[PDB]
DNA sequence: CAGGCCAAA
DNA sequence: TCGAA
DNA sequence: CAGGCCAAA
DNA sequence: CAGGCCAAA
DNA sequence: TCGAA
């Protein structure tokens, strides 16, 4: 029996794209200094311990694609970032022969040079560190004396501007040449900071534990023997990272009266649940299903997130748990490792009258070549004969939305709770 | 590249302790007699069938550790009971040559001697038996004629007092010498009882099924050939049995404003759910998440259970489902098997005028040597530099609590529902 | 001098405070390994008239 | 043929 | 990895 | 290429 | 010894 | 098959 027709299925076309960048980063060797941070609003008073390792923003999309590539990627609905990779190699670390001070400087040819690398500090439940930018002192450029007012969003925007230049019509175009074009370096200014409670104003019982021994969670290498060596090599397969909303399916409300019918889910959890926790132990953890969310494509689409391009540099690529699909699915929380690299401050040769850490430090700079690759995928269904692409109903996607209309997304700038990332409302640019 | 520092992690010290005891138990061979139990409150009128197998309280902590060991175990936070083991061996069973009656007793050298063993009766959905203490008749000491007023808590307290003696300052110190010191025996007085509905007062439709054939679920051996033989050998690995609350973690509320932030749990169930069922079929089963519970260590700790030592002899060791952890976890209901051993009553040689069971029974006693071992573990984190031990945030533990403040715990004394244990409020000592 | 004969050289205050809770604690052994890195010598002192940097 | 049902394995 | 295989 | 989606396996 | 905890594997 | 083995 000859078969004139066979179930060939749909005509689905899948596209794959890869993006490569190479960056050169200069990080200063900040001293380990305790700084007092005043209480403000929900933030209590806390002591802050600065550290010299600068963070590598490999969790954001601008780190991988240029504005032109992002603008063209906007034209392919259903774009999912499948994988990312980053390799950090280190070059010769530079240490000043002698500081600006001359009376007691004792310039030296010999030098001790150590490189610190951290990979999982952000996910450690008890460290509760975060990324901050400091304001250095005039006499000791390696000694932080406060915190800059630049937020994480502003820091990443400035870094992207340094990477890709301005527009040709901008008056400040001559200030920052495109690093992607020139191959120059980009000074990194965001460094890790450990935190501990400030018990001076505490009334009643006090916690006097001090800082945790965070040095036990970082690698340290002799920078003299690390010249031209691979220091970091990380790969990350994204669980769910929709960069462009899927194609809008043909609504079944215009065809069938059955569109609102229910069907049994059984014991399987078809709807994602949001978990609220209280680290102050004043309230037990709560899990809530049917969280406020709405579709990101279709008749009642709310594309605020993608229109705002929050995923470019304001929100990380990895967004598992945030986005739900109507397909029978399983969803788990996802987060990315945090890469921190930097040179330890070199103590000055001058003597110290009492047993304590170094009082002055030599200027130092590390040289890091970062090679990053991002691989994505796209889908075009061609479900219907006419009217362009339409996707299947089971591919409909919803995003968590606040009661005030702002979408909810992951952020990696806030310290973790229970070794977990935190969902927060996106802020309009 | 030489590594001066490496990620050695935390300094966590783990301690393991084991407790061994050997007990000698004497159990009487009660007759199988139907007793009428009157209705009281929620309890309906029911017929009760006594059985001669005494229960072995291997699910309680006093069975394994002495008061001194328990008092010292209180000093190791994070004490989890990892395993338990019990071996029961039987010695020569004793049967009276002739009872107090002399007119019709017919003393005999020959004797039939049978030993009954039951292991899973408590978990059988339809038997609905329970452990009870009887009040014997004067003429027939092997024939129960009612129920004693001693509850399970009182019976276990008396058994513990018999095992470990009184305090040296107590006036009753000379009454009960410590069995753990002397090696003497301990008369067991708690025996199994089958139940069935009493249809005499029932109005309308009636269930006239009678007693279930519980003899099909018990082993029976010839006690003559069992002299000095291992009868029972049971091992039990505890799923979750916290004996001392974990070390209080450093609260993140004193450090970060992020402590109250939420994070997506996905389709995974991070919060344990309580299930309420109705065997009367007047209401469908209900599953409720976010059950009332509160932390057992930390700033807002409620240590009522452990302060009351309910886990010593009032509440079983196994408490799965009751205790929740903030760590990403999976929880399932847990229960322990019930060991019942005892000699069957020996009918008197006197003849019976009609076809029925024995009217009088010879006195009998079984001799059981019980060897029990309990293995536990402990953890000391040393997370922070100063101020003693502090645990990680993800190790925070919550316990179910009633709306009136009494904690909720498992009890094995009540009959099962749907082959499942029942949660009930603990009672203050 | 290397103060390797004292207890603070080995245990932090938290470890010492918890060790206080175990009666009968006997220190059975101690070990110390000292490794040396590059020694630093000044190119020239504060004096400049007769210093002869080398 | 005992541990969240047994007539399921 | 709330038995454990 | 049929059974809780298929463009997943 | 980095990805939803580590003192679990 | 919201990493992936």
């Amino acid at each position: 029996a000859t078969a004139i027709l066979r179930p060939i299925g749909l005509h689905v076309e899948k596209f794959q794209q890869t993006y490569r960048k190479k960056w050169r980063f200069l990080t200063s060797a900040n001293a380990n200094v305790i700084l007092a941070e005043a209480a403000s609003g929900e933030r209590p008073a806390r002591w802050a311990l600065t550290t010299g390792m600068a963070s590598i923003p490999w969790e954001y999309l601008f780190f991988y694609m240029s504005p032109a590539e992002y603008n063209r990627m906007k034209n392919y609905p259903g774009t999912f970032a499948k994988s990312a990779s980053v390799r950090i190699r280190t070059w010769n670390t530079r240490v000043a022969f002698q500081t600006g001070d001359t009376q007691t400087a004792n310039a030296t040819l010999n030098q001790n040079k150590f490189l610190q690398v951290a990979k999982g500090i952000r996910s450690i439940p008890f460290i509760c560190s975060t990324n901050r930018k400091y304001t250095y002192s005039d006499t000791e450029p390696m000694q932080p004396t406060g915190f800059a007012t630049l937020t994480s969003y502003e820091y990443r925007d400035g870094l992207k501007t340094a990477m890709y230049g301005y527009d040709n019509d901008n008056k400040d175009f001559a200030k920052k040449p495109p690093a992607d074009a020139t191959g120059a370096e980009i000074y990194l200014q965001d460094y890790l900071t450990i935190y501990t409670n400030d018990a001076r104003a505490t009334t009643g019982t006090k916690i006097l534990a001090g800082f945790p021994p965070y040095k036990n969670f970082i690698e340290e290498f002799d920078a003299s023997a690390c010249i031209n060596t691979d220091v970091v090599a990380m790969d990350y397969d994204f669980s769910y990272a929709p960069l462009v909303p899927q194609f809008a399916p043909v609504p079944n409300n215009l065809i069938t009266q059955n569109y609102n019918g229910s069907y049994p889910a059984g014991t399987k959890n078809e709807v994602t649940a949001a978990k609220t926790t209280d680290s102050s132990q004043a309230t037990a953890p709560t899990q809530v299903r049917n969280a406020p969310r709405k579709y990101i494509q279709g008749p009642h689409a709310d594309t605020t997130f993608f229109d705002e391009e929050q995923n470019y540099l304001r929100v990380p690529i990895e967004q598992g748990g945030i986005f739900e699909e109507v397909n029978v699915e399983t969803v788990h929380d996802t987060q990315m490792p945090s890469i921190n690299v930097g040179i330890r401050a070199v103590p000055k040769l001058t003597t110290i009258d009492e047993t304590t850490q170094a009082n002055s430090w030599l200027d130092a700079q590390g040289y890091f070549e970062v090679d990053c690759v991002l691989t994505t995928e796209s889908v075009d269904p061609y479900t219907y004969i006419k009217g362009g692409c339409y996707s299947a109903n089971t591919k409909s996607q919803l995003q968590y939305f606040a009661s005030d209309g702002r979408p909810i997304a992951k952020v990696y700038d806030n310290p973790n709770v229970y070794g977990r990332m935190q969902m927060i409302k996106t802020v309009k640019p």
